[PDB]
C-alpha cells in the first residue's frame, strides 16, 4: 500500500504526452499549442487613428483648415498628402494619410461653414492618438508559444495572425465501463432484489465530458473473468488512450479487474493509503501493432470512484493533452466547523468552499463547510463539493477556524460567491 | 456615463431566466436544474454488505461454522435464513441473507477443510459492515433541488434515482457579428492597405463556446446603416436570445450600432465609466410574434471587447441559464509589481494570478503580475490573463505587496500552480 504522493508520481512518470495533431481554429479551443505562432504582419499594419476626428500636422496648431480627404478604411485617402495648413477626417482604425503626424479627436474640433472646413481648437503633439505600424504586435513577434493553453484571447490572437489550422496536443480518448452482477441500467424502474442502478458509469462519462475528452461507453460488464477479459481486449485494441473501469477491485471471489490488468499489462500499484477507500489499480497496457493504453481500475464505491478520478485521472488526462501544469489548484482555507481526522489514512474530505471578506481571522480568505457524513457509499457527500480538504492522519479533531490544505476540483471561475 | 456597478444592476434587472426544457441525461450536464429530484427507492434498496467476508449472527462469536449460502447479487441466498450456528459468504454490495445481522470481513476468517466450513476469528457487533436499507439515500429523499447546477456527482445522483430525462434551464443562443469596412476574414493572407483581420468575432465565438452556448455566426457587416439594420432584423427574428456586435459604437460618422439599437428596441445605456474603454451599449429588443432579445453593442477595441464580455455578458448568460449566483468570483490578492491607477476611470487591469504558500506577507494567498501595457488595442494584454484587478480611480501608484480586489475570469480549477 503506497501513499497518494507516490501513486501520483508513478502515474506522472508513466503518462506520456500524446502526439500532436493539426486542427481547425475552433477545434483548437481548450487545447495546448504544439507550435509557436508568429505574427505574419504588424498590428496595426498601417498607421491607425485611435480616435474619430482629424489627422493634422501637429506644428500647425489651433486654426481653421480645409478638410482635404476622409479616411476610415482600405484605400481611403490613398495618394493624398496632408500638408501644413490642411487636415483630413479620420475614424477610429482609419489609416493616417501621408504627411499627417497627429490626430485631434472630434470633441476638440468644430465644423465651419455650410464646403469641407474645420476649426482645430487645441495644440496637439506629434504622435497623439495614432497607433504606429506594429505598436500592438510587431511583424514576426511570437504571439503564442508551444505549451500555452488556448482560451478566447488566444483564439483572438490566432485570428489576428491569420492562423486557421493549428498544431496542438489532442485530448485522450477515454473508454469507460462498469462492473457488477448487481447493476442494472439507470433506465430501470422497479428494482429486483439485490439490484442497484449503475451510477458510476454516467458519473464518469460526465466527469470525462467536463475534461473535454471523447468518451467510448462500453456499458455494464458482469463479474465473469472471460467476459471482462474480452471487453478489456476490445477496449485496448479500439484506439483509446485511457480505460476507466469501476468496481471489481475489492477482495471478493469474482473481482477480476486486478488479475486481468496484471495479465494484460504492467500493474504499478493496486492499493493506496487514503480515505475514502484503498483499492485503485493503475496499469500500462501495450495495444497489438502500436500504442500504449493507461488503465485505472477505479473503486466501485461511488465516492471513492469520483475522488480517485479527480485526484489521479484528471492530471493524467491533462498530461496526455500536453498541459505543463497538470496538478490541481491547491489553496489554504479555514474550517467553518470541526472535523475529526482519521488516525491511519489521510482523508480527502469533501467540502463546499467559498471566498469570504472575513474568513474568521479578520482577513479575507477561503472557508470550507463539510458535506456531512463521508462514507464512501454516500454519493450525496460529493453533491456540490468543489474541494477535497487534505486531512493528515493524526486522529485529532480539527476545530472550526483551523487552517487546512484543499484541492479545488470544480470550476474556480464558476464558484458561487459568499 | 454610468458606473459599472449600475450598468450591471441594469443588465441584471432586465435579464430574465429562460423557460425550462426537458433534456436527456448527458445534455443536463452543466445546466441548472428546474425541478427537484426525489429518490424513487432507497440506496441501498436491500441490506448490503460493506465487505467481502461472511454474514453472521453477531451473538454466535468466534468459532467454526458451515457456510449455508453465497450472496453477491440479485436473488443469491433468496429463501435462505442464516440461523445461529451458520454463516453465509458475502461480497461487497451483496444482499445480506435473512437472519444475519453483521458481516465479518474475510481478513478475520479462515476456510477450514478440503465442504463449505469457515472459522470466524473475532467477536463482531450487530450491524457491523452492513449498509441498512436507505442508509446512503432514503426513499423519497430530495437528492437534488431546483436551482442546483449539474456536475458529474449530480449526474451520478440522477442515474442513482433512475432519471434519464431532466427538466433544466437551457443555455441562451447567442448571435455574433463584427462590423467594419477595414475588416477582412481571418483566412486572409497579404493584407491590402487599411485592412486588419477580424479577430473579435472568432474571439467572441470562442468565449461563448466556453460558456457552453450555441453560437450563430453572422459574419462581418460593413459600416452601412441599411446593411446593419437588415442583419440586426434577421438576428432578432431568428430565435436567438442574445446578440453580440462589436465595433461601430465610437464617434465616427459611420458608427450605426447605437442609433439602430435605439430604433429597434430600448437602449438602457451606451457609455460606462471604466478603463479600458467607455462605449458599451445594452438594449432589449422585442422579436415580432414573441420573445425578448438582449443586445450588447460591444466596443471594437479587442481588449475592451473581451473585458466587456467577461464583466457584463458572462453574468447575463448565467442569469438566462438560471444560475442563482451569476456574479464572477472575486478574491483579494497582493500585487507582485507596482501599478499606476488612472485618476478618473476605475481600471480592469489584466493579470496572471496564482496561489502562493507566501504571498509576501508571510501567509498563503493569491498574488498577481500585470500582463504589461494595458492599451485597449493590445490583445496581447489579455494573453494568459485569468483575472481583472479592480483598480479604483485614485491616480496613485499601488506599490508591490499592496492588496487589491480581482475578478477571476478563467477556470479557477484550471489555474497553473506556483
Ligand atoms: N457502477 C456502479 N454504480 C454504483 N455502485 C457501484 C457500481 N459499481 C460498484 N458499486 C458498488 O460499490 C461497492 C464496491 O463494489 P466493488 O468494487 O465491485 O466491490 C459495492 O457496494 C457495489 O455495489
Ligand atoms: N472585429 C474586429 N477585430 C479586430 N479589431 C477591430 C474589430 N472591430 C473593430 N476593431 C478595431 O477596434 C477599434 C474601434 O473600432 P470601432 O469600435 O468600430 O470604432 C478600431 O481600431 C477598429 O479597427
Ligand atoms: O472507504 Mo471508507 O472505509 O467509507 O472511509
Ligand atoms: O480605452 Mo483606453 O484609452 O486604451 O484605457
Ligand atoms: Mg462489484
Ligand atoms: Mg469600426
Amino acid at each position: 500500500m503506497i501513499p497518494t504522493e507516490e501513486a501520483l508520481r508513478i502515474v506522472f512518470g508513466v503518462s506520456k504526452r500524446l502526439p500532436p495533431v493539426i486542427v481547425s481554429l475552433y477545434e483548437a479551443l481548450g487545447k495546448v499549442l504544439a507550435e509557436d505562432i508568429r505574427a505574419p504582419d504588424p498590428l496595426p499594419p498601417y498607421p491607425a487613428s485611435v480616435k474619430d476626428g482629424y489627422a493634422v500636422v501637429a506644428s500647425d496648431g489651433p486654426g481653421e483648415y480645409p478638410v482635404i480627404t476622409e479616411s476610415r478604411a482600405g484605400n481611403d485617402g490613398l495618394g493624398v498628402t496632408v500638408t501644413p495648413g490642411t487636415v483630413a477626417y479620420v475614424t477610429t482604425g482609419g489609416p493616417i494619410p501621408d504627411g499627417a503626424d497627429a490626430v485631434v479627436q472630434v470633441e476638440d474640433t468644430k465644423v465651419i461653414g455650410d464646403s469641407k472646413r474645420v476649426k482645430i481648437l487645441i495644440q496637439t503633439k506629434k504622435g497623439t492618438d495614432i497607433r504606429r505600424v506594429g505598436c500592438d504586435i510587431e511583424k514576426d513577434a511570437t504571439v503564442l508559444t508551444t505549451g500555452e493553453r488556448i482560451g478566447a484571447s488566444e483564439i483572438g490572437l490566432l485570428a489576428t495572425a491569420g492562423v486557421t489550422m493549428v498544431k496542438v496536443y489532442p485530448m485522450p480518448i477515454v473508454a469507460i465501463l462498469s462492473t457488477g452482477d448487481e447493476l442494472v441500467e439507470p433506465t430501470a424502474g422497479t428494482l429486483g432484489r439485490g439490484q442497484i442502478r449503475d451510477s458510476n458509469r454516467a458519473m464518469l462519462v460526465a466527469a470525462v465530458m467536463q475534461q473535454q475528452c471523447k468518451v467510448v461507453d462500453l456499458g455494464i460488464v458482469r463479474d465473469d473473468r472471460k467476459e471482462l477479459e474480452k471487453v478489456l481486449d476490445e477496449a485496448v485494441s479500439s484506439g483509446v488512450d485511457i480505460i476507466l473501469t469501476s468496481g471489481g477491485v475489492s477482495m471478493g471471489d469474482r473481482d477480476f479487474v486486478k488479475p486481468l490488468l496484471e495479465e494484460k499489462g504492467k500493474v504499478y500499484f493496486s492499493k493506496v493509503l487514503m480515505k475514502p477507500g484503498k483499492p485503485l489499480t493503475f496499469a500500462e497496457i501495450r495495444a497489438k501493432p502500436g500504442k500504449t493504453v493507461l488503465a485505472f481500475g477505479l473503486p466501485g464505491n461511488p465516492v471513492a470512484c469520483l475522488v480517485c478520478f479527480n485526484i489521479f485521472v484528471v492530471p493524467t488526462i491533462r498530461q496526455l493533452a500536453g498541459w505543463t501544469s497538470p496538478h490541481p489548484l491547491r489553496v489554504r482555507l479555514r474550517l467553518q466547523e470541526p472535523i475529526k481526522s482519521d488516525p491511519i489514512r489521510p482523508e480527502f474530505h469533501r467540502a463546499i468552499i467559498k471566498w469570504k471578506d472575513n474568513d474568521g481571522s479578520g482577513t479575507p480568505g477561503f472557508v470550507a463547510e463539510s458535506t456531512g457524513h463521508q462514507m464512501s457509499s454516500r454519493l450525496l457527500s460529493m453533491r456540490s463539493a468543489n474541494a477535497l480538504l487534505e486531512l493528515p492522519a493524526t486522529g485529532n479533531v480539527l476545530s472550526a477556524g483551523s487552517s487546512v490544505s484543499a484541492i479545488i476540483v470544480s470550476d474556480i471561475s464558476a464558484f458561487s460567491i459568499d
